[PDB]
């Protein structure tokens, strides 16, 4: 079971909106996690006796920047970890976590970026989701915009979250229009766009890189939640998503026995496989997370309580819940992160505090 071994507070005293363990950290190296809040990104190392060792921060030159998200990848030639961050300015920064140097930045969108995710099988492909109602897929090896997911049948309001499935063949996005939308990226059009992004070298051609504009999702529903959908994750062929209605819903497109790859864009049904209720988490902008193996699900609430669900059961509705509290932890938990082996769970709060729970 989990025990609270340490806590820390960042000097900016502003909310921490994101936290991610580096699941690409090398064997024998201590566990490292990044936090994002205010106009900063900070790295920490987990040590024995609950020690949280402070390393170094990246501080944006714009005091008005507010980082909302971060995601780890690694350099495709050297294997060294890389960290991407973004937020209110709509700028994607690729940071070398060793020196905390910004090694490249993309003017990602014409509005804030709410989430960043790297492709599960390709470390060069970065997905950003924005307040401009679109998703964008970047190839950070050739600095190209592969595709824009949005348009005439895309999201109709700010996009808050998105996730790749296990194989990275498809994306599920969600946002302020109450909808969850599916975008297949294993179509002939998208596989060709990705191949061409890798073949693009602006020094060796005259053409600009032509980005795809994908105006139509492969599936859409507004039948799961009745408010802003602010977090989505795939659980195999099933989806986990939440709104501010004190519930994570586990569902799937189509009827009970419909295969996800047979779902057509006109599909009008959804199937609910279960719902994980909790309390006092009815404010917008609260994230849930799963561990590496997807054996566990974690979410913090607006009064500092953590809920952890054991997903190692025959059906989703049988998930077993554990609650974790500490008398000194009373601020809203915006995001959690498990270490790759799930031995540590970190929670970050609105009062700039960091909470470490060891298994
Ligand atoms: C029918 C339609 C077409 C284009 C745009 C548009 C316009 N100008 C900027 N800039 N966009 C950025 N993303 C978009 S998106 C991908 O589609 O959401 C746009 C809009 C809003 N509607
Ligand atoms: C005819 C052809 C076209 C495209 C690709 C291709 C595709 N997708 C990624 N990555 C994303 C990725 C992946 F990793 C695993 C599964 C997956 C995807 C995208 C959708 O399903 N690629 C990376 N390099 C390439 S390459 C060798 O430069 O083309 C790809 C391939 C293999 N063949
Ligand atoms: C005082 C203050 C400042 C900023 C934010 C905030 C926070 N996070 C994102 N996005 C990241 C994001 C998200 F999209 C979905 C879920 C989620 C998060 C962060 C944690 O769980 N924001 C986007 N717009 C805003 S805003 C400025 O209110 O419109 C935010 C909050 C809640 N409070
Ligand atoms: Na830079």
């Amino acid at each position: 079971s989990f025990k609270c071994v340490n806590s820390l507070k960042e000097d900016h005293n502003q909310p921490l909106f994101g936290v991610q363990f580096n699941w690409h950290s090398k064997e024998g190296d201590p566990l490292v996690f990044a936090t994002v809040g205010s106009n900063r990104v900070t790295l920490y190392e987990c040590h024995s006796q609950g020690e949280i060792r402070l390393l170094q921060s990246y501080v944006d030159a714009d005091a008005d920047e507010n980082f909302y998200t971060c995601a780890w990848t690694y350099d495709s030639n050297t294997s060294h970890p890389l960290l991407a961050v973004a937020g209110s300015r709509g700028i994607i920064r690729i940071i070398n976590p060793i020196t905390m140097q910004c090694i490249k930045h993309y003017v990602g969108h014409g509005n804030a970026i709410n989430e960043l995710k790297f492709h599960p099988r390709d470390p060069n492909l970065l997905l950003s989701v924005s307040k401009d109602h679109a998703l964008r897929l970047w190839n950070i090896q050739t600095d190209t915009l592969v595709a824009i997911f949005g348009g005439v049948e895309g999201h109709r309001d700010e996009v808050l979250s998105a996730d790749y499935d296990l194989l990275g063949e498809k994306i599920m996005s969600c946002g302020m229009d109450h909808s969850l939308k599916l975008w297949r990226i294993n179509s002939k059009r998208m596989m060709n766009a990705i191949k061409e992004s890798y073949d693009y070298n602006p020094n060796k051609t005259n053409r600009p890189f032509i980005s795809q504009k994908i105006h139509f999702p492969d599936f859409s529903t507004r039948d799961i939640h009745r408010n802003y959908v602010d977090c989505v994750r795939w659980l195999g062929d099933l989806i986990l998503s939440k709104s501010c209605e004190n519930a994570i819903v586990c569902w799937k497109p189509g009827k009970m026995e419909d295969d996800i790859d047979k779902i057509k864009p006109s599909e009008s049904n959804v199937t609910i496989l279960g719902r994980f209720d909790y309390s006092q988490c009815d404010i917008w902008y609260m994230r849930f997370s799963t561990d590496f193996w997807q054996k566990m699900l974690a979410l913090g609430n607006q009064v500092g309580k953590l809920y952890v669900w054991d997903l190692e059961v025959e059906d989703p509705h049988k998930a077993k819940c554990t609650t974790l509290t500490h008398h000194k932890c009373g601020a809203a938990i915006r995001q959690t992160s498990f270490s790759r082996d799930s031995s540590i769970l970190i929670a970050v709060c609105d009062d700039a505090s960091i909470w470490r729970w060891d298994r």
